[PDB]
């Protein structure tokens, strides 16, 4: 067929880098009468996209006609899926024109169709890079309305076109977007903070009289750790880089942190996401065969996740951690339940004979689970964990694709509340390390006071560093 040409021959262009080629065979098949589909447009603004704009003279005809073919496809009402917004995004991106960035996803809008988070990158980057806060605040109002969660760097980026400006109302509710959607700060939005603080606009920011009654009441209602309604206080801020102890008291200012609750209800939410996220890879008939199991078995004050417990730190499965780990679990267990074990029915059938024994001993006192063969046990102890209402043991670093289909607002918070993960020294052997008495989160207490912590991958392996800003 002529359009399985096209697609034969765009496929080559690109793997070449022929956008020249690409161009005229787009434009062949206008003049041919053939219609174009998905997959052929989103082979042209991929090639168009290996273009640069010229430093010297006006940019060259790769990423003038890449807009124009998006701007056609989108005309044409041909479907996009991932890899058209990515694609869009990487032409915005080597165009590096905020204002043309900002065009597409409002043709997006205008034609009824999601945009990514990814298309409003180039845009809002560049507004950044530029300093032109106002039009930064339309590409964020813009986000909003299509209901596009921002993640850290968007963040970042409005912060940081807030401070250039001197917009102390924007840095305020920026910061309180951070708390709310990111909690802890990567070093770059952690450097970014610090510098706040310490600057002019934010000594000469703030009022000496205010509502304590309003501020208490903010605090009840938005469920603890902050107020919302603005800076308080005035002069010059303290900003000390810190730590909390092990209670949540900062070294610095001796300020108790907050413990901030979890909602029941979106527990029970997420406890059927995971349901439904878990059905949809795993064999159902096994998740359900689980579920029931789980139903007939407990109560249980902790879950254990077997393999890592065997493998974390180890050359090979070490059934001596995995046993020390379940006979601690126990110990610290107010009525000395077993915790329960998840672990692959190929490692339960371990190859020393008391050691198989005490496995199928656990499994007889209805605390340990076998999943079946090509499982992921993740699903099962997540589950188990979330469903239970209770510790969930494993040091597992949650890298893995499957952790980020969990979200980073509700999961996150669960996790901090109920992880246990375990240690290990020369000196003294195991030990395990409990959740926070208080929340690891950006704070601003009732007089003002905000305790920013850093973002780190394992806070064990790494002392991790708070911002505590207070007023003089
Ligand atoms: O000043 C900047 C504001 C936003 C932004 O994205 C940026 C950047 O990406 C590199 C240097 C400076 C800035
Ligand atoms: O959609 C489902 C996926 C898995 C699963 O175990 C399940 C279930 O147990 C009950 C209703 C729906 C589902
Ligand atoms: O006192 C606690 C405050 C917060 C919190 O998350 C917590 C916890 O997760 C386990 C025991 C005590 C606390
Ligand atoms: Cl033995
Ligand atoms: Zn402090």
């Amino acid at each position: 067929s002529p359009e399985a040409l096209l697609k034969q021959k765009l496929d080559m262009c690109s793997k070449k880098g022929d956008v020249l080629e690409a161009l005229r065979l787009y434009d062949e098949a206008r003049r041919n009468g053939v219609q174009l589909s998905q997959y052929h447009y989103n082979v042209l603004l991929y090639v168009c996209s290996l273009a640069e704009a010229a430093t010297e003279s006006s940019p060259n005809p790769g990423l003038s006609r890449g807009f124009d073919i998006f701007k056609q496809m989108i005309v044409d009402k041909v479907v996009p899926n991932e890899a058209t917004f990515t694609n869009g995004a990487r032409l915005a991106v080597a165009k590096d024109d905020p204002e043309m960035a900002f065009d597409m996803v409002k043709q997006m809008k205008a034609f009824g169709i999601q945009p990514r988070l990814r298309s409003y990158g180039p845009a809002l980057f560049g507004f950044c890079r530029k300093g032109d806060a106002d039009k930064a605040y339309e590409v964020d109002a813009h986000m909003v309305e299509s209901e596009v969660v921002p993640e850290e760097p968007e963040l970042a980026a409005l912060l940081k076109v807030s401070m250039d400006t001197k917009n102390a109302d924007k840095v305020y509710k920026t910061l309180q977007r951070l708390r709310d959607l990111v909690r802890q700060v990567s070093k770059s939005t952690f450097d970014m903070i610090e510098e706040w603080f310490k600057s002019e606009v934010a000594t000469k920011t703030g009022v000496k009289k205010w509502d304590v009654k309003k501020i208490r009441d903010a605090v009840v209602s938005g469920g603890g750790g902050w107020h919302g309604q603005g800076w308080l206080g005035t002069g010059k801020w303290n900003v000390k880089r810190t730590e909390m102890d092990e209670n949540g008291v900062c070294k610095c200012c001796k300020e108790k942190l907050v413990c901030i609750d979890i909602n029941p209800v979106e527990t029970e939410t997420f406890a059927a996401s995971l349901t439904r996220l878990a059905c949809e890879r795993e064999v159902k008939a096994n998740f359900n065969q689980f579920q029931e199991w789980l139903e007939r078995h407990g109560p249980f004050d902790a879950v254990i996740d077997g393999a890592n417990m065997g493998l974390v730190n180890q050359r090979s499965f070490s059934f001596f951690q995995l046993n020390n780990t379940v006979q601690r679990c126990q110990q610290i267990s107010p009525s000395k339940r077993l915790p329960l074990v998840i672990l692959h029915k190929s490692r339960v059938n371990a190859t020393y004979p008391k050691n198989r024994a005490l496995l199928e001993k656990w499994k007889n006192a209805g605390a340990l689970y076998a999943t079946p063969p090509g499982s992921n046990d993740d699903w099962y102890w997540l589950y188990a964990a979330v469903s239970c209402k209770c510790l969930l043991v494993t040091n597992d670093e949650m890298r893995d694709h499957l952790f980020q289909l969990l979200g980073n607002s509700f999961f996150p918070r669960w996790k901090e509340k109920h992880q246990v993960r375990i240690s290990v020294t020369r000196e003294d052997g195991l030990k395990l390390n409990m959740p926070p008495p208080y929340s690891i989160v950006i704070q601003e207490s009732e007089d003002g006071t905000w305790h920013v912590p850093m973002s780190v991958e394992d806070d064990l392996q790494t002392s991790r560093q708070w911002l505590c800003a207070k007023r003089s």
